[PDB]
């Protein structure tokens, strides 16, 4: 049935997770990073506790990504005992109820793998392949819903904002830094990369990787990739919405796969160009974006105008320190996705972005986007009103039209 959970990334909430390449740029000149990702919010050590907690909450599905650089912290020398904690990962989600969304790549990558150039070189499709090969023979078997990569995508939608521009030449100055530091001429995390020369690459790592898991799980899991998706709506006539999607969502929509995972938060104006800035009178999440739940419902047709494959909503939130704002913002973002289903298309889960307040990446702790608060002295976890707000919205389920 239709899919109700939370979602999390490894590196996000797990902490300690020094054998990933963006501890290396976390810790260079230039800085990019607010601040250190550090212990997160020790989900390696309260995993069990917070699935637990998602299981009572009355979520069905809990989205975690498995972290590469855990399973293989050098190139050839795989970590057993990482694979048998990721398999206690998956028991413990079965064991309460829930179906296992697992991601194998989110954002992060061994270090080695980024110094030799990651997906900036074909060289990269092959490790990849078979570290997805790997996971699936050992834990396949548990696996509910695969996604390859969470936001392949990423850098070329952003590639259309203007902060991109102007910070560029500080991520490619930290990117030589780390390179330095690691003693590379190349160091190249899939979020740092250029979107134009990984684009191609990564998809083909994708199909490949999507035929050794659907061979490894007897075809009976689907498999397939996220991708973060806006609201696009044109912001001049002379939109360049046509290459927007070329250069952002296309080629991910139309690469293989049993689904497309789609991510969403807000909506944005495109200019000819480039997007234009935000509409002013009007309410920003601290990620300084629009608030806008009703996006949802635009980003899911968005990729309906272009693909036939299921859809699941595998992110979907807001980042406020004010968590009514998150209930009303949930309040709108459900019943969008339920009108996209009654128009017919095949929407099967919505993941809420996310279980806990974590490390938003170059931003740091600042922007809260979860469901349950973690005091990160002592990593105690407190449920906002949201989580079982949404908890609620998963019991009623899906209304008697669908």
């Amino acid at each position: 049935g239709f899919l109700w959970g939370s979602a999390g990334a490894a590196y996000q909430i797990e902490g300690g997770n020094v054998a990933s390449d963006l501890w290396v740029v976390e810790h260079v000149q230039p800085t990019i990073f607010r601040e250190a990702s550090g212990d997160a919010v020790d989900a390696y050590h309260r995993v069990f506790d917070d699935i637990a907690l998602a299981a009572s909450l009355g979520f069905n599905a809990h989205r975690f990504s498995i972290e590469w650089s855990r399973i293989e912290p050098e190139k050839g020398q795989i970590s057993l005992a990482a694979i048998a904690y990721y398999r206690r990962v998956l028991e413990a989600i079965r064991s309460h109820g829930m179906t296992p969304v697992v991601t194998l790549h989110h954002f992060t990558s061994p270090r080695w793998f980024a110094a030799a150039g990651g997906f900036e070189t074909r060289d990269g499709i092959e490790p990849f392949v078979r570290y997805a090969e790997i996971v699936s023979r050992h834990l396949g078997d548990l696996f509910g819903v695969v996604a390859t990569f969470n936001e392949p995508n990423l850098g070329g939608l952003m590639s259309w904002g203007s902060l991109s521009k102007q910070i560029r030449p500080i991520v490619q100055a930290s990117r030589a830094s780390a390179a330095r530091a690691v003693n590379s001429d190349k160091f190249a995390p899939l979020v740092l990369g250029d979107f134009r020369i990984q684009t191609p690459i990564i998809i083909e790592a994708h199909e490949r990787a999507y035929d050794v898991i659907r061979r490894e799980t007897g075809g009976r899991t689907p498999v397939g990739l996220t991708i973060a998706v806006n609201d696009e709506r044109a912001g001049t006539p002379d939109a360049g919405l046509d290459a927007k999607l070329e250069d952002a969502v296309l080629p991910w929509v139309r690469a293989r796969g049993d689904f497309i995972g789609v991510q969403n938060y807000t909506y944005a104006l495109v200019g000819k160009d480039a997007d234009l800035p935000n509409p002013e009178g009007v309410e920003l999440t601290q990620m300084n974006y629009p608030f806008a739940p009703e996006a949802l419902e635009g980003a899911i047709r968005l990729v309906a105008r272009h693909t036939d494959k299921p859809i699941y909503v595998t992110e979907n939130g807001v980042a406020t320190e004010d968590d009514a704002r998150r209930v009303a913002f949930i309040d709108r973002a459900v019943p969008a996705v339920f009108a996209c289903m009654r128009d017919g298309i095949d929407v099967r889960g919505y993941i809420h972005w996310s279980f806990l307040d974590n490390w938003e990446w170059f931003a740091g702790f600042g922007p809260k986007f979860g469901l349950v608060a973690v005091d990160r002295t002592t990593f105690e976890r407190t449920p906002k009103p949201s989580a079982a707000h949404l908890g609620r919205l998963a019991r009623a389920g899906l209304p008697g039209d669908l």
